[PDB]
């Protein structure tokens, strides 16, 4: 992973039912072990992600919500 330890990202959340996808991703990501901390901000329309990329990859996080049928995109 490019990041030395903790990678930060703000992932935009786009969907008609934001709460539904937040619920969907929150459960799946919490199912992943090695999680540090994250915050989904409705006001921002994006979530602040802090994880060790080697332990947990951001692609899976995007995968979890994307597979649900909602669009999310990584940004710093």
């Amino acid at each position: 992973a490019g990041h030395m330890q903790v990678a930060t990202s703000t992932v935009r959340i786009l969907g008609m039912t934001c709460q539904s996808c937040v619920k969907s991703i929150e459960d799946r990501i919490s199912n992943l072990k090695g999680i540090i901390s994250m915050k989904v901000s409705l006001e921002q329309g994006s979530a602040t992600v802090k994880y060790v990329p080697s332990v947990v990859c951001l692609q899976q996080v995007c995968h979890q919500i994307g597979d649900m049928g909602f669009e999310a995109s990584i940004a710093e």
